[PDB]
């Protein structure tokens, strides 16, 4: 899975 | 499944 | 597909 | 395939 | 299938 | 065929 | 065959 | 399978 955060 | 939040 | 925005 | 983006 | 988005 | 546009 | 274009 | 984005 991923995980992306800004 | 996803979470998206902004 | 599919497609999710937030 | 896939695209993820934030 | 597909997907497209603009 | 198919044709697909967006 | 087959195009795909963005 | 392909992925395009721009």
């Amino acid at each position: 899975g991923y995980v992306l955060g800004s």
